[PDB]
């Protein structure tokens, strides 16, 4: 077997990828999302009740479908990053990255020694298909995609420095965390927040990195796509489930 | 503690109850449905990948919310009915009931000896809250609601006989199974099928039983409600999740 | 490896075995019970929310301890009996046995062909330790113990006939089901019920079979032990947990 | 989406398919087996500790790989067959089939009304991908493959009658159950048993049905492949795991 | 929907709340505890085998009952505190707090930006009921209760400084950890340890904070209640289960 | 009950112990490994998809068998070490130890106060069997075995310093991580790497500590045993499962 090609990683340079957030924390719900045809699915280990084992179940469900899996760990924890890479997550989204030094450490966390600090356990890893991918330890690093989130004032205060880090493939703006950080909690739609988001997208793309964002607002999502934003999540499974069931009940009250 | 009042059962005689089918087979997904405000939730043990333990988890999630839980077992199996009653399911929907004899056995399956054949295990049962409901063995039978499905030609061939069974609280029409039985598989909307459904509803209510049905078609659901149908399920969580995610992706393709 | 010796089975002829009912349906709770020193633990697949997989977890927990595991299936279902024997349950308690014909079928369900109808899958079974017990298919039948429950009027109406079945090692009286059957639901303590239980124990022992019963009442349990009852369960984990926590709260209200 | 093509079913007429038995009852272990390159994987719900939910997890793991999933239910139970088809099992192996009447009922259990008795729940089923396979109710029946086991004297006594049942795609011989039935428990290698197996294979193929068998014996398996046997399982994951670990330890003792 | 009112938090100023430690790590066992009528239940993520997903299951069980849930994480880990708040834990007990600086960081960990560092993910959170609590991001902070444990010499060495931290609602004394720290491991009953505990309680209440403690000793628990201790846990489910089963067996030996 | 004797720990001074790596992350697979007769089983929480709860299930499976359980946490995290000791892991293997300061902290993480920093929760711990081991808090420390991994240049740069730490019972060499660290990723067999491993083993044994290693290469493993290496893992369950299935398929292709 040859290593799984990371099409998400390649498509950062060639197209705009439409994403769905997956917080239902369940292999069965993840498979339903995998059938729709999203370019990427975000398995949320930060804000949904997920652990390594539930994330593995969702990777296994999604793997039969063309949608590319991206995993958000709860934090930029080097040992957790090791665990998520070994279960075979090829794209990681690190929350709350605030410095070049942190971004460099996240790069190393995703690469084998001697260049990085990724723990070696190829005989045990779904990532190597338990060494059925015979050249995994040579071919792994190339199909790993590192995304970091800028979603705090300190993040914005270190944006130029993070954008200068070789090995950061993309910067994702988190509007919920960023609008709260800016003193507009629950109101990312405010012009003060939006002007910062647009300037941030422009600076990310100007530095040759992929820009990413989530908006459940169709107008904002289409505006971000018009700016050339490379990876745009357009909804959340928990949100769509709740809203679809409420909208239906409202017809009958 | 006093036994949990079965409001679904009482409301069969006082109002029209709006239902949501729950086939996501997950305590977390069931809790999302429970927040919406449906009169009843159908935990599907027949057509969703559920067992006694996953059904228990969903009952525990839903229990904090006003929505009344109804459980469909895979078949009219007396031992399985015993298991679902002891985990505290107070309303059962029995699929594919086809005779007065089978309906009578389902009545007995829901009632303690000597009048019924429900196995006695109150010290172990969530139903009795492990005997914290001190008079459970005396008060149980009154808060148990038996619904049976007519969804085959043999069912329709025995409808008057089933409607004469004391202890059957409601007859639910399954349009998917019934339309397939009638040689219109996937096409319940056909006049031939609809005329049989309307006459069946009329006969059920004429005999003093509650009538029920599921349609994801808003016009059909509102038509069934105009006929006085007592319990109408208006959607399915798997369907709404899939449809909401597809409709969203179609705005971006 | 040699087959696990069924000490419960042997001790039916040599001593009185004190039992604990295990309905917490959890490998961790079962291990707590296993540390106490009961002669036997009843893993209840009839009245606790258990399935083959949760019963396997509890067998694995209990296996490191001297307490002997007995499993109650939800009913006398031949295929379920096959499944519980293969995960390595060596003693079964069949509920609601009502005839010699049913008891004979339960005997066959526990024995390999050509004498019985137990399905053969030794390469897959924890029971054979995946054939690490090299002579399992020759030594299995001898360490299997069959117990049947008499707990209905029809059971009592066929008692002499069931006691004449070779391969029934013990008859267990279920006071909850039997008192309900007799029209004293929730009141097995009534003299009418107790006189039948005592006569039933005497007849079981007179026929050379082991007699068994459960009573959470210390006086009744000691009375049954004074009659020579061979296997007596003296409590239920769910009951003891609820009562211990209520008794403690009552000191502080 | 178009219905998943059942290549196992097609290949019954065009080649000899090599199989691996999957009794580790685990989505993670099933994925390891899926990477090897077997033509088919048997998810054993009869002799391994599986239920609908653990079988679903293994179907989801295997689905990303070319290996074709076959599911063995614990018995020819119509409602369980319904449950396994809806989670998306396209080939079923029914144990201990003993008459044309039973084989005919298993055919009906796999087909939608009005021709069969398969319960209709396409909105809830992974099988239809929750109706994302838009024509599922019209295209389902064609991609369903029914295999029945002859593994008892009564099965052999009804072989010609079973082979005359339209809708039985294949007859699998179970050497463990059959050798036990014949009074050679644990010793299927005996000439008495082998002569019956060879004649049975010849009779199956003469009637235009696919023949199947399992043997962990390389010589027997190759002899069966030489006879033209269409589906041959050549090992068992539990057996291979145990033997590989034993053989390794023996080098160091 | 309005945010769940934290009655535990309000009752810190109005009454003495009686608690039960829940370490059986199981939604089913947590529901048994929830039926008893304790003012609060401690779901132990530090010393019972719990993770975010098992803690979620226990919150869902308890939510139908008046008992207030408190969650102890394994340590004062900011990302884990984020995870436990989003699954809807409204009161946290932080183990081994040893400085004002650590206590201040725990305050921030429980509050949204810009005032705190709690990660924002309201669309995914059971805490917000997936935004069905429409003003959650404005009303959340007020119903969150922070408790910290003083249970080391360094804790006692920084007690006045911790008691001066705005946002610490209560200080809980851990007698097991504290007695071990003081060189009296397993012997918290010693006068040396008790005099420190009493003075510590007096200082906590003198600073206007709620004091808390656990003792399975009825006399010590009643002494702590006589001192005005606001939240007193009086037992542990694992302890009561083990003790109740041992005491019962001792009557029969 | 008396504390479980750590025979692995005793045997570090008296014999050479043969080990099997357990990465199938499953109570059922762990039991299969436990039946083989390995001196020790490594439950891998670093490179297999395990958490505290799945590790507990595997400890419970293994506990009925003579094989000694060793647990590798994902990192030298003090709170995780606390959690793994309380579920009853008596031997820990800490990955990537790189200084005497870190080794000293790992020693303290395994010992109760006042000498160590292990959190006290004996009432809740399987380790104390919920205090059924009456003297646990006095006898615990003696049956705990600390192993540390040297598998980086910084580890080798601090080897003499680590070997001088009282309370480190053994140093395990990780050839995968070490060969990668040395710029021979995937090629530990190279003479440059092997000469370092041999000198490292000699230095470990010269300092009076137990030396450990894993090699799936029979020749290398036997060479290490010839050097006097005290604990040698000779294979990996995931590797043996994959290879056994591949080698079998290759006979039929
Ligand atoms: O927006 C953010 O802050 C995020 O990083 C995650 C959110 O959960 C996501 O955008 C959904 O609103
Ligand atoms: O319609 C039926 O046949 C049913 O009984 C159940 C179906 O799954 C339900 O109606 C959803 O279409
Ligand atoms: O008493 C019975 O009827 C039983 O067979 C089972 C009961 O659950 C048990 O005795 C506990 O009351
Ligand atoms: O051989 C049989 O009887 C079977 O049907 C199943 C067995 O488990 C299989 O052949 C493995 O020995
Ligand atoms: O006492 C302590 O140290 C605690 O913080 C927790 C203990 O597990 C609890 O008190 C039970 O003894
Ligand atoms: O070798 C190492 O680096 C290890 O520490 C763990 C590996 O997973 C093990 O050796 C199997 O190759
Ligand atoms: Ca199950
Ligand atoms: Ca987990
Ligand atoms: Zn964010
Ligand atoms: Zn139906
Ligand atoms: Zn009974
Ligand atoms: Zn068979
Ligand atoms: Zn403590
Ligand atoms: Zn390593």
């Amino acid at each position: 077997m040859v290593n799984t090609v990371n099409y998400f990683k390649q498509k950062l340079k060639t197209e705009q990828q439409i994403g769905m957030w997956v917080g239902l924390a369940d292999g069965y719900c993840a498979e339903i999302a995998a059938n729709v045809g999203y370019d990427w699915l975000l398995i949320d280990g930060e804000h949904a009740p997920n652990d390594v084992r539930s994330i593995l179940a969702q990777l296994q469900s999604i793997a039969a479908y063309p949608s590319q899996a991206v995993v958000r760990p709860v934090s930029g924890d080097v040992p957790l990053i090791k665990q998520l890479l070994d279960i075979g997550a090829q794209t990681l989204l690190i929350p709350m990255v605030e410095s070049a030094e942190q971004a460099e450490l996240m790069v190393k966390a995703t690469r084998y020694p001697p260049e990085g600090i990724r723990g070696v356990g190829a005989a045990l890893a779904r990532a190597s298909r338990w060494n059925n991918i015979s050249d995994y330890l040579q071919t792994a690093d190339e199909q790993i995609c590192l995304l970091v989130q800028v979603e705090s004032k300190k993040g914005l205060d270190n944006l130029d420095e993070i954008l200068n880090v070789d090995g950061v493939d993309g910067i994702f703006i988190g509007p919920a965390d960023l609008s709260a950080a800016l003193g507009y909690r629950g109101n990312p739609g405010h012009e003060f927040v939006q002007n910062i988001i647009v300037q941030t997208i422009q600076k990310i793309r100007a530095a040759g990195k992929a820009a990413g964002i989530l908006s459940a607002d169709e107008k904002l999502a289409k505006q971000y796509l018009e700016l050339g934003t490379e990876f745009v999540a357009v909804g959340v499974d928990t949100s769509l489930l709740m809203k679809s069931m409420k909208q239906l009940l409202s017809k009958f009250k």
